[PDB]
């Protein structure tokens, strides 16, 4: 009864494929609301440089540089 394993190392899963982000050519944007009951006055935030990207402190878009966001990797972080 002994059978040659089949090894199946596939695991496919899909974290969800769109957060409320904004992709920008600016490192310094302005900030303004966002989605659902979340809104505040305008804002300047600074993206770091090292970082790629960042977060609002209000609201839960977040905003990425361009080239950060055009890079063909799996950038895993839509829910946690």
């Amino acid at each position: 009864m002994r059978r040659q394993p089949k090894t199946r190392q596939e695991s496919a899963r899909m974290s969800i494929e769109a957060p409320e982000t904004v992709v920008v050519s600016t490192w310094k944007v302005a900030c303004d609301g966002g989605e659902g009951a979340l809104g505040h006055p305008r804002v300047w935030l600074s993206i770091p440089h090292e970082t790629g990207f960042v977060e609002c402190g209000y609201c839960d878009r977040r905003y990425i540089h361009e080239s950060f966001a055009a890079a063909k990797l799996e950038h895993h972080h839509h829910h946690h």
